[PDB]
């Protein structure tokens, strides 16, 4: 499957832009917005709820989903808009909780520069993704998959992992289709 795509403008008037826009000045209130797009990927967003399907008739009572952030440079934008953050994103980082691609819950962890580097014409880049963090554990270095749940069984394994259990602020995601980049916000200093 090719994962063809489009991007649609959304209008400030719509309802859509103030949900996405008000979860993003929680924490960036003092920079501009200068548009909102939706990613509207068939096969990418077909995949991603298959693998939900999956997590959802295992996991009972948690809800597997979360809206997360995520900075890249302006080069890689159409790179996540077709094949999302698979292993050849360059934005796959082997740091403190695993190789995998990290995720924030508040938008100025991943509005920093090195994170959303500003391009030509001074304009950063930041995803509002779907992401399936399932049931996690605190993350190591070591990591290039999520840890087994249980010792006797070392197939049944943790869905995501993070910096922090009980409070969270950031994701790591090890598999293809676990995220899906719904919204590209675009905005400056
Ligand atoms: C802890 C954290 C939190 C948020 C982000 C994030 O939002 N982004 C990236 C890499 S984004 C990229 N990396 C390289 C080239 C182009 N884009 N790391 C992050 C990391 C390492």
């Amino acid at each position: 499957k090719q994962q063809n795509f489009c991007v649609v403008e959304l209008l400030p008037s719509d309802p859509e832009y103030n949900t996405v826009a008000s979860k993003f000045n929680q924490t960036c209130s003092h920079f501009r917005i200068e548009k909102i797009e939706r990613i509207q990927n068939p096969d990418l967003w077909n995949s991603y709820q298959a693998k939900k399907k999956t997590m959802d008739a295992k996991n009972g009572q948690t809800m597997n989903e979360k809206q997360l952030f995520h900075g890249t440079d302006a080069g890689s934008v159409p790179h996540v808009n077709r094949n999302g953050f698979n292993r050849s994103y360059a934005g796959k980082n082997a740091v403190a909780y695993g190789k995998g691609t990290y995720f924030a819950v508040n938008a100025n962890y991943s509005a920093n520069d090195t994170y959303s580097r500003p391009d030509a014409n001074g304009r950063k880049h930041v995803y509002y993704v779907r992401v399936l963090t399932g049931i996690y554990t605190h993350g190591n270095h070591s990591l290039i998959v999520p840890p087994s749940k249980n010792p006797q069984n070392p197939t049944d394994l943790y869905d995501t992992v993070t910096d922090n259990v009980h409070h969270p602020s950031l994701f790591v995601a090890f598999y293809d289709y676990q995220a899906y980049p719904e919204y590209l916000i675009t905005f400056r200093k």
